[PDB]
C-alpha cells in the first residue's frame, strides 16, 4: 500500500506545535513544502515491528482512499528517523470537544449537514470494504468549511489505541452483534453512526450518561434506546432509531443514510418538524 504513499523529505515539514500525544509520538500542527498547513503524527525510536507495521498501514490504508470526508493523505517520511505521517491539517480538530465548546451555536440544518458528510465518508468506506469498528464523534475531525471527515485508521491499532475501548472495544457505540460475537461489518457501524447522530445533535451529551458499561449494554437487550434530543427533528430521531434495530438486516444501509439526509437538507422545511422532548424536570409557576 506505501507505493501509492509520496516520500517526504524532512527539510519540507516543520512542527510547529502539539496538538495530540501517546507514549510513542505526538501529532502536531506543521507547515510542509507554496507552504499548506498540515497534520504529523510521530513514531519514536525504539517502536516495535508490530508498531512500525501498525503505524505505516494507517497511512497504508489512507492512501488508498480519495473522498471529500475521508482524512486524506499527503505523504509519509518512512526514510528518516522518527518516521512520520503527514495528513490534511483539520483545524476545529474533533468533533466531539468541537461540539461541546460550540454548544448551541448551530443551525439545525448545518448539524445535519454535517452528519451528511460523515455518512458519505463511511458508505465511501463501506463500498470500498473498510469497516471502521470505531465510528464515534472523537475520531471525527472538523475543518474550516465545517466539513466532517472520518478519520482513525487501521487494523489492531484502532480498537487498542483508543481509550473509549474496554476490555476490548468502546461498548456504548458498538453494536450488539460486535459486542456479543465479535462480528463487526458495516452494518455495525451503522449502529454506531446512530450513535453519532445523537452525539451531533446533542452537541456532544455523552450516550447514556453515567450509566455502566453492564448496564448499557442491559438496557439495549431489553430494548430501551436513547431518547430523542433536545430540538431534534422528527426525521433524523427516526432515522437514528432505525440505527439501532437489534436485526442487522433492518438498519439502513448508508447508501439508505445519506440519500434521507440529502432528501432533507434539499427540503429543509422538513427538518422544521420537532420530536417531541421528554423533560426529565418540571418547572411549575402560578
Ligand atoms: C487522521 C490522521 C491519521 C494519521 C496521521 C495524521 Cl497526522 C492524521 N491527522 C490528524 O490527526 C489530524 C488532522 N487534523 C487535526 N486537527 C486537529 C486535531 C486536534 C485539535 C485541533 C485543533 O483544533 N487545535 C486548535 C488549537 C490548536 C491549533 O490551533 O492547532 C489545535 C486540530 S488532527
Amino acid at each position: 500500500v506505501l507505493k501509492f504513499t509520496t516520500e517526504i523529505h524532512p527539510s519540507c515539514v516543520t512542527r510547529q506545535k502539539v496538538i495530540g500525544a501517546g507514549e510513542f509520538g505526538e501529532v502536531y500542527k506543521g507547515m510542509l513544502k507554496k507552504e499548506v498547513p498540515v497534520a504529523i503524527k510521530t513514531l519514536k525510536a525504539g517502536y516495535t515491528e508490530k508498531q512500525r507495521v501498525d503505524f505505516l498501514g494507517e497511512a497504508g490504508i489512507m492512501g488508498q482512499f480519495s473522498h471529500h470526508n475521508i482524512i486524506r493523505l499527503e505523504g509519509v517520511i518512512s526514510k528518516y528517523k522518527p518516521m512520520m505521517i503527514i495528513t490534511e491539517y483539520m483545524e476545529n480538530g474533533a468533533l466531539d470537544k468541537f461540539l461541546r465548546e460550540k454548544d448551541g451555536e448551530f443551525s439545525v440544518l448545518q448539524l445535519v449537514g454535517m452528519l451528511r458528510g460523515i455518512a458519505a465518508g463511511m458508505k465511501y468506506l463501506a463500498n470500498m470494504n473498510y469497516v471502521h469498528r470505531d465510528l464515534a464523534a472523537r475520531n471525527i475531525l472538523v475543518n474550516s468549511n465545517l466539513v466532517c471527515k472520518v478519520s482513525d485508521f487501521g487494523l489492531s491499532r484502532v480498537l487498542e489505541d483508543d481509550p473509549e475501548a474496554t476490555y476490548k472495544i468502546p461498548i456504548r457505540w458498538t453494536a450488539p452483534e460486535a459486542i456479543s460475537y465479535r462480528k463487526f461489518t458495516s452494518a455495525s457501524d451503522v449502529w454506531s453512526f446512530g450513535i453519532v447522530m445523537w452525539e451531533v445533535m446533542t452537541y456532544g451529551e455523552r450516550p447514556y450518561w453515567e450509566l455502566s458499561n453492564h448496564e448499557v449494554m442491559k438496557a439495549i437487550n431489553d430494548g430501551f434506546r436513547l431518547p430523542t434530543p433536545m430540538d431534534c427533528p422528527s426525521a433524523i430521531y427516526q432515522l437514528m432509531m432505525q440505527c439501532w434495530q437489534q436485526e442487522r438486516a433492518r438498519r439502513p444501509k448508508f447508501a439508505d443514510i445519506v440519500s434521507i439526509l440529502d432528501k432533507l437538507i434539499r427540503a429543509p422545511d422538513s427538518l422544521k418538524t420537532l420530536a417531541d422532548f421528554d423533560p426529565r424536570v418540571s418547572i411549575r409557576l402560578p
